[PDB]
């Protein structure tokens, strides 16, 4: 029966393992299969602000060294989708269709994921002209000095064409509806920004281009009228999804569906810990996440040592 | 005049600048000159913790190149001491030995020094032999099934020895006074644990050993009656000074010196945000403080954009 169970293979799970293997806590990782081994971060091609990296890490490189990482020092690792979390038993139980465990304490770090639209050519231009994070990818050469679109008409999308103009030469809101949805704060910060044009009443049906992003064809949500526009970027501002299915009804969350948290990663739930993006609406950084699995971490032993239930494990 | 001023290299202040740089807001940093460039973890020679180094890596050369990293996206750098922060006027007032700046916004994280010893050869066993962090060090192979000694006798010194029973063989509980200070049940703890002998009245001299460490000379605080300890490993678990001088009266602080804070980043004083071990109690990490030097710049470039004070800079 386990110390800790970790849900979740991106960067706060991972770090969430890192420290309760050197804790020789043996820590089990059910690391998602369906869910994608290694987290968001396996969909990008660059990172340039995980601190460390001046030259910059893909994505897959980051979260592989994160992996072995977790490995080296004792965890456990199952690439396998959790389907279910009974949190109303002691020790809680934790089911992959392959098995089920008991467990002192369990780290749930989910993430959130980035709404994408699914458009039929947007495999081919993800990470090469298209992305879901601004703060993260809007510093990349690809749009230095380039129009870009924004997609979306909420806070999030005039928040985000706000934050390209940093880089962009022109940034186009591509606003599916009549009117925006923002604060009026927000549409007004947009409308007197000179580098932004706002597209109302606008779709996407695909983008094109060659090697990377080269345009975008556009239709009226109104005659259903075709036009297209010529961008080398395309962000999208539609929200985000925080994963917590599992623990719905069993921990407090917000309206939005995250995680809430006290201390760091304590749940309403003694102890069960939240890590990383799943309840953090404010950052939805790699490093963040990181420095979340680790409070996550450092929390269940201090729960386990605070209850003598810490199973004793060493270093091989 | 500038956006943002960085005052700490360490990792929370380097994360803090490649954020702000990306951010376009070229920021300042002073870090530090008689503080150390590049933080605490250059004094320390393994980091097996910092999510992305499998392998390990040394603290010089993860904070070597963090540097690089700030500089890479437009970080501006000053190795300087800081010696006075004006927060009663705005834009607010930094001024090291070199330099006068106005900004903003002002990131300060500064950092809270582990206490050490002091003793004549600390230096040399220091970071072999010698740590002042378990849940960094005690993984090392240094201390499997060895014996270590802990220093100290409050609550932090009494949670850490129980900590290294977890892979040394036996821990050496060294209480310069008559009586431990940690809470009962911390002391319970400790009396309950076969692995740890608590030494009372007993001091420490100095350390000696090879190249590694390998015992301590000891004395008794009554009689001065000297003892020598064979031990592998020692870790001080004698508290944490938080480096807030600078900000002492103009932003709320803790009754240790800690910063308050609130939101992730935000002090008592809007616009001065905080990052790293400086307000941190709870986990004292590098990747927790890289994690909130991000959140202090995250929410700097919000609270400029906020205030229509962002100043145009490109890379
Ligand atoms: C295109 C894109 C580019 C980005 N670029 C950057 C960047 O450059 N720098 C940066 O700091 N941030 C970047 N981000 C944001 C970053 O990806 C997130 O902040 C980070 O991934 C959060 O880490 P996390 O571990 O909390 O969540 P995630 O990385 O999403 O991890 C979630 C984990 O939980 C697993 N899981 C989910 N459900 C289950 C289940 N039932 N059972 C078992 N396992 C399950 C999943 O398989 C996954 O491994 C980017 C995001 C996107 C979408
Ligand atoms: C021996 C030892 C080993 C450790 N090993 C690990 C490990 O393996 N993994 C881990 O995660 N943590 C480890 N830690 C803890 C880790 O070092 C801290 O959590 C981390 O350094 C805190 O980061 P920080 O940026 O807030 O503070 P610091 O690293 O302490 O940075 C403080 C910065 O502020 C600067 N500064 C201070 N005052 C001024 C001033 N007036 N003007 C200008 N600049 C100023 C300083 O020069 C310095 O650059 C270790 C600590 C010790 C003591």
């Amino acid at each position: 029966m386990e110390n800790v169970v970790i849900i979740g293979s991106g960067p706060a799970g991972y770090t969430a393992a890192i420290y309760a293997a050197r804790a020789n806590l043996k820590p089990v990782v059910f690391e998602g299969f369906r869910n994608g081994r290694g987290g968001q971060l396996m969909t990008t091609t660059e990172v340039e602000n995980f601190p460390g990296f001046p030259e910059g890490i893909t994505g897959p490189d980051l979260m592989d060294r994160m992996r072995k990482q977790a490995e080296r020092w004792g965890s456990e690792l199952y690439t396998e989708d959790v389907e279910q979390v009974d949190l109303s038993v002691r020790p809680f139980v934790i089911r992959s269709s392959d098995r089920e465990l008991r467990a002192h304490s369990v780290i749930i770090a989910t993430g959130a994921t980035a709404k994408r639209l699914g458009l039929p050519s947007e495999n081919t231009f993800w990470s090469r002209g298209i992305s879901a994070c601004a703060i993260s990818d809007g510093a990349s050469p690809l749009f230095k000095n380039a129009e870009v679109a924004v997609v979306g008409g909420g806070d999030s999308a005039t928040e985000e064409a706000v934050y390209v103009t940093k880089y962009a030469k022109h940034v186009h809101l591509l606003v599916r509806g009549e009117r925006m949805r923002a604060s009026k704060a927000m549409q007004d910060r947009v409308l007197a920004n000179p580098r932004i044009t706002v597209h109302f009443n606008t779709g996407i049906e695909d983008a094109f281009g060659g090697e990377v992003l080269q345009g975008l064809r556009l239709f009226d949500t109104r005659t259903g009228e075709k036009r297209s526009l010529d961008v080398q970027g395309m962000f999208y501002g539609i929200g985000h999804t925080p994963n917590s299915k599992l623990v719905a009804g069993q921990v407090e969350l917000d309206e939005a569906g995250y995680v809430k948290v006290a201390h760091g990663a304590a749940t309403s739930v003694p102890g069960v810990f939240s890590a990383g993006d799943l309840h953090d609406t404010e950052w939805r950084q790699a490093i963040t996440a990181a420095g979340s699995g680790c409070m996550a971490a450092l929390s269940a032993e201090r729960y386990l040592t605070a209850n003598n239930l810490v199973r004793e494990f060493k270093q091989k």
